């Protein structure tokens, strides 16, 4: 009910849709003409497909995200935030690292993009450097 927050969190994307919500966008996207929708229209549609839980919906909100990024304006800070998390999804965190590192340069307060950009760059220096496959057995040898 909170109706300021001008940024959700990450956790908003654990909510999934219901067939009806996502296809309730669509008729406002559609009757508009689809395509020549208007850009927060189709924003939200991007919105939406991310939240899925396939990987499917969230590689078509990227690439929507990243349109409405090169032909709108002043919406950058949206679509930064959102390509962060739907970036996120994809394990693309050099996308998403590069984006939300421009975000967080702006000097803006708002610790979600401290908190945000802390699962992009905790995930690039985490994962190690050849990336290890977790060591799945146990000590064999042993008599020290």
């Amino acid at each position: 009910m909170t109706k300021v927050d001008f940024w959700p969190t990450l956790k908003d994307a654990y909510e999934p849709l219901y067939p009806q919500q996502l296809e309730i966008l669509r008729q406002q996207v559609v009757s508009e003409g689809g395509p020549t929708a208007t850009i927060q229209s189709r924003f939200n549609y991007a919105w939406g497909l991310i939240k899925s839980t396939d990987v499917n919906d969230e590689r078509l909100g990227v690439k929507i995200l990243t349109d409405i990024y090169k032909e709108a304006e002043s919406r950058r800070r949206e679509c930064l935030y959102y390509l962060t998390i739907g970036c996120y999804k994809l394990g693309e965190y050099s996308m998403a690292k590069r984006y939300v590192d421009t975000l967080f340069e702006h000097e803006r307060n708002n610790k979600q993009v401290g908190a945000l950009k802390s699962m992009v760059e905790d995930k690039i220096q985490k994962e190690t450097l050849k990336g290890v496959v977790v060591a799945g057995g146990v000590h064999h040898h042993h008599h020290h």
